[PDB]
């Protein structure tokens, strides 16, 4: 794990994620923060391959690049910054 200037915990990791959340997962642009503009919604059953994992804004995120070259961040589980406790995974890896 490594932390950048903004306090975003990131780590390299190459794996695939399949969304199992009933109502899908909302994706964001720019970074792993709920306040960033929405990039779409990944619905149940859909799978993506991420190249980096982040811990920020009370969640664990996975990121990847789209065909268009934009980086998209997706939350995958809750994260308590003060204790490090992580919640249920919203999909399979």
């Amino acid at each position: 794990w490594k932390q950048n200037k903004d306090g975003i915990w990131y780590k390299a990791e190459h794996a695939s994620f399949t969304v199992t959340a009933p109502e899908g997962i909302i994706t964001r642009y720019k970074g792993p923060w709920t306040g960033h503009p929405q990039a779409g919604v990944l619905q149940k059953g859909q799978t993506i391959k991420y190249d980096e994992v982040q811990k920020f804004d009370g969640h664990v995120w996975v990121s990847w690049e789209t065909f268009e070259g934009e980086t998209v961040y997706m939350p995958v589980r809750t994260w308590d910054a003060k204790t490090g406790k992580v919640g249920k995974l919203w999909g399979e890896i």
